[PDB]
């Protein structure tokens, strides 16, 4: 990714983590950010099978549910490898002022 190692945020296309759901080397996006798991598919309680299902795609279905418990908020930060592509990073125009609470009444 040129220069000396890092700069700034990571991508990776959608199109790439689409091709990375498998055995082989498995990734995933829970909402923004991609992870890994290719040697993680073992460590993780109930993992391997499951997760093939829900990655290289969103996988918060089964974390929006469920919530999972405070461990695994604190614990997954390593397997955080970057961010999503601007395929998804602006989406639209990028949120410019705050995601919405636009005129909540009264002053902001
Ligand atoms: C971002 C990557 C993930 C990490 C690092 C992670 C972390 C953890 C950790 C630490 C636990 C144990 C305690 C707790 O519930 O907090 C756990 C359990 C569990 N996780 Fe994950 N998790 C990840 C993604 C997922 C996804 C995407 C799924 C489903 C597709 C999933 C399903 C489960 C289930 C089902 C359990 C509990 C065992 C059971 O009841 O079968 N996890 N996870």
């Amino acid at each position: 990714m040129a220069e000396q190692s890092d700069e700034a945020v990571k991508y990776y296309t959608l199109e790439e983590i689409q091709k990375h759901n498998h055995s082989k080397s498995t990734w995933l996006i829970l909402h923004h950010k991609v992870y890994d798991l290719t040697k993680f598919l073992e460590e993780h309680p109930g993992g391997e099978e499951v997760l093939r299902e829900q990655a290289g795609g969103d996988a918060t279905e089964n974390f929006e549910d469920v919530g999972h418990s405070t461990d695994a908020r604190e614990m997954s930060k390593t397997f955080i490898i970057g961010e999503l592509h601007p395929d998804d990073r602006p989406k639209l125009n990028k949120p410019p002022e705050t995601l919405i609470t636009t005129i909540d009444s009264s002053s902001s």
